């Protein structure tokens, strides 16, 4: 099922804004996500992008004008990051933004180790 | 397997600075990453931590003291959650934070719901 579909979507006029242009200035993000999953070793960029769709919707706050179906499309990009389970959630408002004295703790500096390494 | 650390990870003794020996009332950085890894499904975060690093080394360049440590620090960490292509190396000057408008062209916020199936 290809299932939300027409009335959310619907609405990505409504970011498109007041009529037309195919985002006809610049290339861009058509020359992103260009050739992307290419090869089964990805995990990395899929989830990314999808960090600032989700500083995408949290920005663009328009109370009556979207905003509840940012918030409905925002909403199911839980699993398209993962949502297999509720702790899901916690970390991205962690992985927000503005870094903040009490948050360039680096102590745990070296912490890296553990993915590569498991043989 | 991972030595090589000796002289670098060293380094992090630079970073401190000058002293005390625990880094503050905090637990925070405890309290923070503790039971993450937990449930080995959750890949994606693991990316973004490593991004406020991004948002750390390419923050301090301090000039020939700890400038080359974050150099070196810097660069191990796609090694970590990607070295997998060259390509990613690009991937990442994008997500430097700052979308200066004529730079955060939404059009195609609706493509990636793609991952919806992958197999």
């Amino acid at each position: 099922q290809g299932q939300f579909f027409r009335e959310i979507e619907n609405l990505k006029e409504y970011f498109n804004a007041s009529s037309p242009d195919v985002a006809k200035g610049g290339p861009l993000f058509s020359e992103i996500l260009k050739n992307w999953k290419d090869e089964s070793d990805k995990k990395i960029i899929q989830s990314q992008i999808v960090s600032f769709y989700f500083k995408l919707f949290e920005n663009l706050k328009d109370n009556q004008v979207i905003q509840r179906s940012m918030d409905i499309i925002k909403q199911d990009m839980f699993q398209k990051f993962l949502n297999g389970s509720s702790e899901k959630l916690e970390d991205f408002k962690k992985l927000i933004q503005i870094p903040v004295d009490d948050l360039q703790i680096q102590r745990k500096a070296i912490n890296e180790l553990i993915k590569v390494m498991n043989d």
